[PDB]
């Protein structure tokens, strides 16, 4: 019921009691850790309706009172009558900087009280939500000094009305399956961009083209829509020693912002959610760039550093690895965009996790996706015992719409 | 049940089905993952189903499954239990049985070896001066002037629990570790404690950054006793870089030979308290753990000085920068002396080949990720985006108390 977490490096030790308020499963059993695993009704509504606003009305310390006890009577008799709710603003507020308070897989939740939420439930159309997330980046980008921010589009009722972003990011490179046999741009994109020159897409077919939103409104067919190109701050990525850095050609965009998950908030589903922050050196610079299935760069960087690549040993790859992301965090720097490197960033969540087990009694987190693709050892957080639980309101992954989605 | 697991650089999809065999229990719940968390005297009722379970499995490998020499030492060792309270494994079991120990071991990356383990069986070991001399010639084999070679000594099994045969060392060579008045340390933080309990026991400590810890070692419940390794028997490699010429004057060296010695060894319910095992260095445990942490030598900032880093922000990446030239110094030099040494790329390598293998032949590999994937590096080796399933197997590896907190001393 108290559970210990200890520190390797420091011998700290810290008591979770928050745990005791998880709720959906984690996919571990008894017999089996699914740690490493990516992916492992009014009857039902009302219950989780309330599980919500009791934690609410606890947060504003008016737990108990009229006011706590009317809401509760108020959401009874709405999911009586018209079997959903709709959520006070306050609510939903509150739901969206919890759901990401409780993202067990998120280094960036020091942050997690500062974020922007951008009520977009009165959206009807695609037209609509293309001049919603247009505000979002613009408002999130801020001419390079981002601001975390969430926009929140309508609830799901029937499921089959929902609204969706197609795209898993708004912002995204393409990517094509050449003649050749390679991939030119993201190969991670592969698919959805055949989506879109199969709804109607003109692509450039270059290496970084920014694709296009193709959004889903009250069920209907998705649509197509260019965010405006200058909207879309970008970073050319150079390094401030190697001189022919530049000449790979490399940038990246400066927004992520997460744009095919769903939100829960007690009991509600909302299926368009789309969130943003600033990023971490190394989700660029090791993931995007280094990733096999990604733009796979490691050989045509260590090759023009003059490397011995004859043996692993040398330690090439990883001398290459160091470089590119020394070059993603001095470009960052340089055009004065938002970018937190990996030994900060994870510095900043000890220090949070730590006023979350004073002040909250826990904070949930993943150590797989927590430590940082490189260097994990040399990081405050890869000595850090954690325990992963999973607590509402919650951003969860959901299927990708093509598959879902009646034509 | 059929549990699928992906690779997320591949799309390869393979499927458990060796998780049916799992026994003892993970520290998760439906509610709660303790993936992360380091941690998380049998009666005869007990003992025959582990047994049992063991002998079914060991028979079944050497294709003698239902035989009557199967049948017949399933009722030998049923009336052993019976009359004695206990049983003796037989030579070809615990060789078997030490090997799967291994094969089982969810933390290790060095599985694709563990067909090729060296047993020896000390089991007739009654002292302290025999455990020393079991424990040199096991030193003298794995060494094997540089070529390791893997291995693990088997000391007597417990009975009742106040008769334990303990290496007290974590691993059978280690540096001391002192602390200083004014709070540092000198030598090794991880081993303080103890080398203060050595010393406590009459060790005469040289005092220096790299002391090769005594042996101290328990036979049969006894109070333990202190011996030294002899010196010609501890293969030791100085560390230098190919390119930078100061390295060598930071003064660094290390032992070749990773032998843990803390550990219990459980085959078919039996328990084997002393049964230390060596393999052969990865460089990163080096470079990375010994060298690198902050609770052990902690160079990454010596180091960095010396290459003239940009040290006044994080961002520049000095300590990644340093942290590589300090794991490319550990296998040159390694390699320079003709000491085996293995590379983080090439043992997570030919780990994903040994685990599709034994998804293909044995329908699972049981691996813990946190501990698989490698200290630095990560996603660019291949284990990273490996999906893993973690569960424990028997026979196994397991943790047991350190021996000075249990001790009953007789003086
Ligand atoms: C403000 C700066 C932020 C930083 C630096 C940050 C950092 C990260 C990183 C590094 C990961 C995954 C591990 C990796 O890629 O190496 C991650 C995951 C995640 N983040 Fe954050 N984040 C930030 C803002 C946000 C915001 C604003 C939200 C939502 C409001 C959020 C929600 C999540 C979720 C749900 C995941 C897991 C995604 C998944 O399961 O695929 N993050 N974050
Ligand atoms: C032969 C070469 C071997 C290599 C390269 C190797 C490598 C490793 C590494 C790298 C780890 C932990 C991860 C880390 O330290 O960064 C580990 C853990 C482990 N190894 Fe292996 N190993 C080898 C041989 C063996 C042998 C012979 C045994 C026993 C028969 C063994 C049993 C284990 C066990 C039980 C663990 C988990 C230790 C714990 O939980 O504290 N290994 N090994
Ligand atoms: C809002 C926000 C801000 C910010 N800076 N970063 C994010 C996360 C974005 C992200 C996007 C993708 N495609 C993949 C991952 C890791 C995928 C992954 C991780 C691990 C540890 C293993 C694995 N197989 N895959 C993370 C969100
Ligand atoms: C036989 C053998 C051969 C060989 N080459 N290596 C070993 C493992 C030795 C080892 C020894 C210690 N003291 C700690 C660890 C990991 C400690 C650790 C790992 C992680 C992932 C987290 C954490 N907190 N601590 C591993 C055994
Ligand atoms: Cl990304
Ligand atoms: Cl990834
Ligand atoms: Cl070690
Ligand atoms: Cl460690
Ligand atoms: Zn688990
Ligand atoms: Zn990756
Ligand atoms: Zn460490």
């Amino acid at each position: 019921r108290f559970l210990k977490v200890k520190n390797w490096e420091t011998d700290v030790v810290l008591t979770d009691t928050l745990h005791l308020k998880s709720t959906l499963e984690t996919g571990c059993t008894e017999h089996i850790c699914m740690g490493s695993i990516m992916l492992p009704t009014k009857d039902q509504l009302f219950p989780l309706a309330k599980e919500f606003l009791d934690q609410y009305y606890s947060s504003i310390k008016r737990f108990g009172s009229k006011a706590h006890m009317d809401r509760l009577e108020e959401v009874n008799k709405e999911i009586e009558s018209t079997s959903t709710y709709q959520l006070k603003d306050t609510e939903l507020i509150y739901g969206a900087k919890h759901a990401w308070r409780n993202a067990s897989r998120c280094v960036g939740r020091i942050q997690w009280s500062k974020l922007q939420v951008f009520d977009a439930r009165d959206c009807t159309t695609a037209h609509g939500m293309f001049n919603y997330i247009c505000n979002h980046v613009k408002y999130a980008t801020n001419k390079g000094n981002l601001r975390s921010a969430i926009t929140i589009f309508p609830q799901r009722t029937d499921g089959k009305h929902d609204f969706r972003v197609w795209n898993s990011q708004l912002i995204r490179y393409a990517g094509y399956k050449q003649p050749d046999g390679s991939t030119l741009g993201d190969p991670a994109n592969v698919q959805f961009t055949e989506i879109c020159i199969q709804q109607g897409w003109k692509a450039p077919r270059g290496r970084f083209d920014v694709l296009p939103l193709l959004l889903q409104a009250n069920g209907n067919d998705p649509e197509l829509f260019q965010i405006p190109p200058e909207l879309v701050l970008e970073v050319p990525i150079r390094h401030p020693k190697f001189d022919w850095f530049k000449d790979l050609g490399l940038k990246w965009y400066g927004l992520p912002a997460v744009s095919n998950m769903l939100l829960e908030i007690g009991g509600l589903e909302f299926s368009a959610c789309p969130f943003s922050g600033w990023y971490m050196g190394t989700e660029i610079g090791v993931r995007n760039y280094c990733d096999n299935s990604r733009y796979n760069i490691l050989e045509e960087v260590a090759k023009k550093m003059d490397l011995d690549m004859r043996k692993t040993s040398s330690l090439w790859k990883d001398q290459a690895l160091v470089e590119i992301n020394i070059a993603v965090l001095y470009s960052f720097q340089s055009d004065k965009v938002t970018i937190v490197d990996h030994h900060s960033a994870t510095e900043s969540f000890i220090k949070h996790m730590e006023n979350e087990y004073r002040c909250r009694g826990g904070c949930p987190a993943d150590w797989v996706w927590i430590v940082p693709p490189m260097s994990g050892s040399i990081t405050p957080v890869f000595h850090q015992e954690m325990l992963n639980y999973r607590l509402t309101p919650s951003f969860e992954y959901q299927p990708d719409p093509w598959n879902t989605h009646v034509w």
